[PDB]
């Protein structure tokens, strides 16, 4: 029922975003220590993908348009634990460039790590609009992880996405790590990883995984390799029609590439109206493209 139409910040163009994804970029280069040299890239997707997962399609409340992460009930959301060291990170891009919406810098940095950690390309829009803090979702809309695939999947309705969707974005699990602290589960350690591939699907179907307990007593599927899959993770082989998508990803890396890049965008943008004449999607050079 709410509108959200995105205004380009006044006078920006491509060429403003992707000095701001440069300095993201060359940012994460930089701060490469960060969780046992993981570095950066894998808590900036997290980041994108919590501050738009609050959204609702059903009255348009939540999404990553009003930037609503910066007001304490959101950063403060239990499931959110752990993405403070994500908005730590950006504190310096956002006081550089004090002109980007903070929605706008939560959602680059997202499309900025994939990027970076040789992902496909995320085509981004501007024009999300910062608004109030009585505009906050509640805590308790980010989905738990110890459930099933028809939790996974009716969750998933709620944000538009549908099976060859959910499967896809889920695919980010190949990404950084868990933390006990964070969340309740843990691992990898050494096995953990910091550059985007189709590895979560070839993962799942081939390894050996135990159902084990850790030790914040929760279960978790964990395999000799020193991989690990969270309950919600291994529904996806529970699962025929999931199972069938996984299998696809596993053996295509361009095909997953392709339709992660659609979905993340879709997730990204999930609630904003772009007027007719908005500028068309940026899709940025990475440092690499760029000889920087
Ligand atoms: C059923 C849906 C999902 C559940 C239950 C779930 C749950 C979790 C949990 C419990 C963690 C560990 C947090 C921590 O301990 O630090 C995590 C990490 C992560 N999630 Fe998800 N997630 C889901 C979907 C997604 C999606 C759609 C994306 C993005 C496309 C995503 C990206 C990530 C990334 C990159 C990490 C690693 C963060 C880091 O290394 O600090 N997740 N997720
Ligand atoms: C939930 C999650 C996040 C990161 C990684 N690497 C694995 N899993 C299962």
């Amino acid at each position: 029922t709410l509108v959200h139409v995105a205004s380009v910040e006044k006078g920006r163009s491509y060429e403003d975003f992707q000095k701001v994804y440069n300095a993201i970029a060359l940012k994460l280069r930089e701060d490469d220590e960060y969780d046992n040299y993981i570095g950066y890239g894998p808590v900036l997707v997290r980041l994108a993908w919590h501050i738009s997962g609050t959204w609702d399609k059903h009255d348009n409340t939540g999404g990553s348009y009003g930037g609503t992460y910066r007001f304490k009930k959101e950063f403060n959301d239990p499931s959110n634990a752990g993405l403070q060291n994500g908005f730590k990170f950006l504190e310096p891009i956002h006081k550089e460039f004090p002109w980007i919406s903070s929605g706008d810098l939560f959602s680059l940095g997202g499309v900025t790590a994939v990027q970076e950690m040789q992902g496909p390309k995320i085509p981004w829009r501007c024009g999300r609009v910062d608004t109030p803090e009585d505009t906050t979702p509640d805590n308790g809309r980010l989905p738990d992880a110890d459930k099933d695939a028809g939790y996974v999947r009716t969750f998933f309705q709620r944000l538009n996405m549908n099976d060859r969707e959910v499967v896809a974005l889920m695919g980010a699990h190949a990404l950084g790590k868990t933390h006990l602290k964070n969340s309740g589960y843990e691992g990898p350690g050494g096995a953990a990883n910091n550059v985007f591939t189709n590895e979560f699907y070839l993962n799942l179907l081939n390894e050996d995984w135990k159902l084990e307990k850790n030790d914040a007593n929760n279960e978790q599927w964990d395999s000799k390799s020193g991989y690990m899959m969270l309950p919600t993770d291994y529904s996806l082989i529970q699962d025929p029609k999931y199972l069938s998508i996984v299998k696809e990803y596993a053996n295509d890396q361009d095909k997953f590439f392709k339709d992660f890049s659609k979905a993340f965008e879709k997730l990204l943008e999930d609630g904003i109206t772009f007027p007719k004449d908005a500028p068309s999607p940026f899709i940025f050079k990475t440092l690499e493209e760029q000889g920087l």
